DNA sequence: CGGCATACG
DNA sequence: CGTAG
DNA sequence: GCCG
């Protein structure tokens, strides 16, 4: 098993769930309390376990593995033992917890202000909308639509906003692309959010891009929420005899960055963090999601694919329903 | 022990 | 500070 | 929390 998460396949579905739900809420809870290392431990092994062949049924079989420690083998052995990891079923009841999960996750706030706010004493979303003034922009329109906000978005919702996205795309510059990014582009059947990468054939074209398109679905009424090349929206889509609220994101790309702003933008997260840790460890080179940059030749490697980049990297092209990670 | 990805709004 | 993957 |  390589160490990188990026040098192996990571499948949407696996055959050790319940041990990888179990340490992605360690992580979380790290992440909470501002343990950004302890978070990628846990995060990398709960991933190791997401590209195993075959159910880990004993502590033997973690002998080995990368990112296993006495930490996480210690709860993986009690989940094998006893069904149960008494350390994650204390942080999934705890006050902490559940107050930072529901603070965080509202759109607008982050780690930061929940746990401002939790230490100020708040602990319910009604206690947030008591006081608005304290409230960002972004904060009252993720308060106002936290409900729809947190359910799933479906495919057949995913089609419909792509389809009228290219509609506004279609106005604000002919020959513009939209290309579904993100987890439902690494296979997933739902999420909380669909996200676009647009660009244009012709270099240069999609200067100015993004504007024109945000105004076009502005007029069109379809904008709860906006503040450029990344837009962070809220979108009405349509529902049977009504609407609900749905977080978009729009990203405008030149040609020449198109492989790389789909290689970040389709993620995963880790996925992607592995890769760009991966890219500056071993190889010496430096990625994000504008380009691949040599620091010695200073140098910016050009790609056409993601393939492309795969191979510069060199690793093994995995597409993206194997980038679950 | 130091590092832990790297951007934009 | 928030956002993204 | 773990790796190198
Ligand atoms: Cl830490
Ligand atoms: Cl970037
Ligand atoms: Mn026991
Ligand atoms: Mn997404
Ligand atoms: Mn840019
Ligand atoms: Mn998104
Ligand atoms: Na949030």
């Amino acid at each position: 098993m390589p160490a990188y998460a990026c040098q192996r396949p990571t499948p949407l579905t696996h055959h050790n769930t319940g041990l990888s739900e179990a340490l992605e809420i360690l992580a979380e809870a790290a992440g909470f309390e501002g343990s950004e290392g302890r978070l990628l431990t846990f995060c990398r092994a709960a991933s190791v376990l997401k590209a195993l062949p075959s159910p880990v049924t004993t502590l033997s079989q973690l002998q080995g593995l990368p990112h296993f420690g006495e930490h996480s083998s210690r709860v993986v052995q009690e989940l094998l033992e006893h069904g149960v990891c008494e350390e994650v079923e204390r942080v999934r009841r705890s006050e902490r917890y559940q107050t930072m999960k529901l603070f965080t996750q509202i759109f607008g706030v982050g780690v930061k202000t929940a746990d401002r706010w939790y230490r100020e004493g708040l602990r319910t979303l009604d206690d947030l909308r008591e006081q608005p003034q304290k409230l960002t922009q972004q904060q009252k329109a993720g308060l106002q639509h936290h409900q729809d906000l947190s359910t799933p978005v479906l495919r057949s919702d995913v089609d419909a906003l792509q389809q009228v996205v290219e509609e506004a795309v279609g106005q604000a510059l002919p020959g513009a692309t939209v290309t579904l990014t993100g987890g439902f582009r690494r296979g997933k059947l739902q999420g909380h959010d669909v996200d676009f990468l647009i660009t244009h054939p012709k270099e240069g074209q999609e200067a100015g891009l993004l504007p024109r398109v945000m105004c076009r679905l502005q007029d069109q009424g379809l904008i709860l929420y906006h503040q450029f090349e990344r837009s962070f929206c809220i979108f009405r889509l349509p529902q049977p005899g009504s609407w609900k609220a749905v977080r978009v994101d729009l990203v405008v790309a030149p040609v020449s960055q198109f492989p790389f702003a789909l290689l970040g933008w389709t993620g995963s997260k880790l996925f992607q963090r592995e890769l760009r840790r991966f890219s500056r460890k071993e190889k010496g080179l430096w990625l994000n999601s504008h380009g691949l940059f040599d620091p010695e030749q200073k140098t910016f490697f050009q790609a056409a694919s993601e393939e492309d980049i795969f191979r510069h990297l060199g690793l093994e092209y995995l597409p993206p329903e194997q980038r679950n990670a």
